[PDB]
């Protein structure tokens, strides 16, 4: 495979049309209406209106999206 | 090199109450009303009625939930 190895990094964004980036993470889960994100450094992250959209692991890229499209 | 990135895998329950799996996947997908799914076989797969619940990069498990709950 690649020349080295890391973690997944996750992508969003937010109702501002502003756009976030968590890189090193070791979980993301779907619940509540909102997706919540844990990191290596054992700081968790909570995004509320998304879901998981897409995961590609061909680079390790976790694409969230937006649940309601009001 | 030594290191380097491996694939995912993917689980899921069915209504009858037994499970499914997909090892090494290139990719997964949500669009709402279903889960789709790609292997390093160039073969792909979709599930209807499912999300992508969780990833956890702990162990590489990705693991699917229902999209409605009523």
């Amino acid at each position: 495979g690649p020349g080295s190895m890391c973690m997944a990094k996750v992508v969003l964004t937010k109702a501002d049309g502003g756009r976030v980036e968590i890189g090193d993470v070791l979980e993301v889960r779907a619940e509540g209406g909102a997706v919540r994100v844990t990191t290596l450094f054992d700081e968790e992250h909570a995004f509320p209106g998304l879901a998981i959209g897409r995961v590609d692991l061909r680079s390790g890229v976790i694409s969230l999206i937006e649940e309601q499209n009001r």
